[PDB]
């Protein structure tokens, strides 16, 4: 995240960091106990059976306590398609079911085909890069951002800061959007850089993805 801010510690409980040997390389969203949901670039040419799955973090240089870690069972993917950068979601069952506690929530998500309008504020978050150079971040970091419809296709929920400079990162993938107190977005592609103030960013549209959701963690 650039031009963000550090969350208080688990205050995104939902927030999952997807690891290789100990180091971060993408967000995910816990959506059942032995289910999360992450962006399907995440996992592409990934070796999944070394994927950790890391559950109420907040300070990835530290050893934490608050951990639970778990392994990928099986991937369920929806047509991912990179060429055309569409339907970036896949769902990672676990090897075991998460300990719900208040480091470890399961997140909340929209009605099927629920549309956000113009307008619209949420949070984005995630452990990516800070800057351009500023470094990757150890701290949960999180950003306020406004949905937009320009520059952003039908098939995305697109986000923007408006009058600075500041966006979702390298690492920021597959990371949560919260709009109105539900996961409407998971992180999937950048234009013109990070935080380029000019293209918004664009997440996978979980709403459009409910149902397939449904089914699959009920
Ligand atoms: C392949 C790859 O690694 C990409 C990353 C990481 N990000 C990227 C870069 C910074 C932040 C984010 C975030 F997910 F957070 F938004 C994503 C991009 O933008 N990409 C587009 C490209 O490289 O052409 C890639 C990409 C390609 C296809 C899809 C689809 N569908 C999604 C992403
Ligand atoms: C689920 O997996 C947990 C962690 O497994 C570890 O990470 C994976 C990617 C492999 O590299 C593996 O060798 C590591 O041990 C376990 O700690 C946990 O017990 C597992 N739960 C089960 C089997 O129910
Ligand atoms: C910045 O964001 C704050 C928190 O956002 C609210 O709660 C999150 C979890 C999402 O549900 C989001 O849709 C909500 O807006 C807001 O309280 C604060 O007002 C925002 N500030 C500005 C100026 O955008
Ligand atoms: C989760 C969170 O912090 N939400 C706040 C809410 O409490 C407040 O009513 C509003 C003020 O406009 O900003 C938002």
């Amino acid at each position: 995240i650039v031009g963000g801010r550090r969350a208080r510690p688990h205050a995104w409980p939902f927030m999952v960091s997807l690891q290789l040997r100990g180091g971060h390389f993408c967000g995910a969203t816990l959506i059942a106990p032995n289910f999360v949901m992450s962006a399907a670039h995440c996992v592409a040419n990934v070796n999944v059976r070394a994927v950790r799955v890391v559950l109420g973090a907040h300070n990835l240089s530290r050893r934490e306590p608050t951990r639970q870690v778990f392994a990928v069972q099986r991937i369920f993917e929806n047509g991912y398609d990179p060429v055309n950068l569409l339907n970036d979601i896949v769902i990672l069952q676990l090897n075991g079911s998460a300990t719900i506690n208040a480091n470890v929530q399961v997140a909340q998500l929209p009605a099927q085909g629920r549309r956000l309008g113009n307008g619209v504020q949420c949070l984005a978050m995630g452990w990516g890069l800070l800057g351009r150079n500023r470094g990757i971040a150890s701290v949960l970091q999180e950003l306020n951002v406004t949905v937009v419809t320009s520059l952003c296709r039908r098939s995305n929920v697109c986000t923007l800061v408006r009058g600075r400079q500041a966006g979702v990162c390298f690492g920021d993938s597959g990371s949560p959007l919260v709009c109105n107190g539900l996961i409407h977005g998971i992180a999937s592609f950048v234009r013109g850089g990070c935080a380029s103030g000019l293209y918004p960013d664009a997440f996978a549209p979980v709403a459009q993805f409910v149902n397939w959701i449904d089914s699959i963690i009920q």
